[PDB]
């Protein structure tokens, strides 16, 4: 259904609203959750880790099916899977993990993945326990995606320094 309520319109294409994406993705019933997703669909923390126990474990189950017979996904790259019941897609996507070393520049190559969908209700890439600066990632996302993109932050603080930002 799509049915996104009470964002903040901050481009044609780029909306966001400070919420937890589990309840957004039960809320709105989105064509395509984004999971902030490791190379090896490995669930364990962060965004990931919500949307997999919101998942009762599906998505890891599925996901580790998919990795022993398909390998692991490359930084910056994505996978289509099953939304669960969260979504009718899960776009996995890799953004770099700049507290390992990786590359930010990598964030422009994750952000294109959205590209091959309409609309998508996301997180902010490489944030957490990937360690980019939110603010950086914000900027690469305008810059990039071109499709409709519902961004949720669940840390009110943080949203509301993205918002200002965003502003000046
Ligand atoms: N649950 C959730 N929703 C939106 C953004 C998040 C960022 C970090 C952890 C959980 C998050």
């Amino acid at each position: 259904v799509n049915s996104f309520s009470g964002y903040l319109k901050l481009t044609d294409n780029v909306y966001i609203k400070n919420a937890d994406i589990v309840e957004e993705a039960k809320k709105v019933k989105p064509t395509v959750v984004v999971n902030a997703a490791n190379v090896y669909l490995k669930h364990g923390g962060g965004v990931a880790g919500a949307l997999n126990k919101a998942t009762n474990n599906a998505m890891q189950v599925e996901s580790d099916d998919y990795i022993a017979t398909n390998g692991p996904l490359k930084v910056g790259g994505s996978c289509v899977l099953s939304g669960h019941n969260l979504a009718k897609h899960c776009l996995h996507v890799v953004g770099p993990n700049v507290n390992k070393g990786e590359d930010i520049q990598l964030l422009k190559s994750a952000y294109e993945n959205f590209n091959q969908h309409e609309v998508l209700l996301a997180p902010l890439l490489s944030a957490g326990i990937f360690g980019a600066d939110p603010i950086h990632s914000l900027r690469v996302c305008v810059d990039t995606v071109r499709t409709n993109v519902y961004l949720a932050v669940f840390d009110k603080n943080l949203y509301d320094k993205l918002v200002s930002s965003f502003l000046e």
